[PDB]
């Protein structure tokens, strides 16, 4: 029986299980080796993962994201009531703790954010069984390190929801750390920095390692900055564009707005490894095609500012930690959107040359790191 890692994101989702002597990092039934975070509730069934977030447009009210921004926290949370001026879902207060409301073959119904996140984990607990060919009970699952004790605990629960014994509840950072092979460093302390820049969030984390054992110094950010802010730039950009050649605003179509957005975001994964990507959707707005293209530059002009946004938690962690930039011995590149080539550079820049450590797919490292956890507390 091996135990798996469960990296339960806030926009994606990873599994991994160690196995022979090596993390495998499973993909799921459409070949991605990770899965939104997403479920969705329709007439006639329940969609999670992929199938959820491909079908979005069609299905905006009862569609649930972004469940990590709930879990653990009561419906008073002024970061509960300020995001869900944002969400197209109902969120509602079952006493004192928010419950996410739906319609589901044909009857409203409300499910707690453990709830939703379970789905998700069941999603990824499937995924490693179609792999493995077992069963699996046993899982370490990863939080952000600034998870208080009531959003672990309700981390723990969605995972005993799903079906799982949760081996342990570990930090985010630790396990991208656990990756790399920090963990097993002696004697002396080693600073780590941990530069998290994901879908909807970005964590800078200094930990400090000595002999085995982790230490947080360190934790900054900011919870409403990601991938997801950079989509939005090239949907602006492409609708004013759109605009330019039709003189037809799409602002207000609800569904060619997400269309345009998916095809964003597609595009923008394209300029991580090439320097102009094709965008064309089909009748995007009342039967007009739209085939365009971006290039890398372009696409960092527009999210110049975001991209520079993100070296001064790096600053003020440093601070906080009482560190120099010299005294950080390893940086460690987690989130899918440090995969962008620009935010390696201000990084790398900032900390006058050094490495990067990006050998494992950011979007993967703390999935890998919870995978190895895994194995070794079994
Ligand atoms: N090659 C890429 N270039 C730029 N962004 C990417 C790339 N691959 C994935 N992403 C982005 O990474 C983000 C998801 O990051 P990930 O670490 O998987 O999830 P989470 O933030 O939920 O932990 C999304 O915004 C996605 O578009
Ligand atoms: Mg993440």
């Amino acid at each position: 029986a091996a135990a798996i890692g469960i990296d339960l994101g806030t926009t994606y989702s990873c599994v991994g299980v160690f196995q022979h002597g090596k993390v495998e990092i499973i993909a799921n039934d459409q070949g991605n080796r990770t899965t939104p975070s997403y479920v969705a509730f329709t007439d006639t069934e329940r969609l999670i993962g992929d199938a959820a977030k491909n079908q979005v447009a069609l299905n905006p009210q009862n569609t649930v994201f972004d469940a990590k921004r709930l879990i653990g926290r009561k419906f008073g949370d002024p970061v509960v009531q300020s995001d869900m001026k944002h969400w197209p879902f109902q969120v509602i207060n079952d006493g004192d703790k928010p419950k996410v409301q739906v319609s589901y073959k044909g009857e409203t119904k409300a499910f707690y954010p453990e709830e939703i996140s379970s789905m998700v984990l069941t999603k990824m607990k499937e995924i490693a069984e179609a792999y493995l060919g077992y069963p699996v009970t046993n899982a370490v699952i990863t939080v952000p390190a600034y998870f208080n004790d009531s959003q672990r605990q309700a981390t723990k629960d969605a995972g005993v929801i799903a079906g799982l014994n949760v081996l342990r509840i570990i930090n985010e950072p630790t396990a991208a750390a656990i990756a790399y092979g920090l963990d097993r460093t002696g004697k002396g302390e080693r600073n780590v920095l941990i530069f998290d820049l994901g879908g909807g969030t970005f964590d800078v984390s200094i930990l400090t390692i000595d002999d085995g054992i982790f230490e947080v110094k360190a934790t900054a950010g900011d919870t409403h900055l990601g991938g997801e802010d950079f989509d939005n730039r090239l949907v602006n950009h492409f609708v004013e564009e759109f605009k330019r050649k039709h003189k037809k605003d799409i602002s207000q179509n609800k569904r060619a707005v997400r269309r345009l957005r998916t095809a964003c975001e597609r595009a923008k994964r394209t300029l991580s490894s090439s320097t102009q990507a094709s965008l064309e959707i089909d009748s995007l707005f009342e039967g007009i095609d739209f085939y365009t293209s971006i290039t890398r530059a372009r696409f960092e002009e527009l999210c110049s500012d975001l991209f520079r946004s993100t070296l001064e938690p790096v600053e003020k962690a440093l601070r906080d930690a009482k560190l120099d930039k010299a005294q950080i011995h390893d940086l460690v590149l987690v989130g899918g959107s440090t995969r962008i080539p620009k935010v390696q550079k201000l990084l790398q820049d900032f900390f006058n040359g050094r490495d990067l450590n990006k050998s494992i797919n950011p979007d993967e490292a703390v999935a890998y790191g919870a995978a190895v956890q895994a194995a070794i507390l079994m």
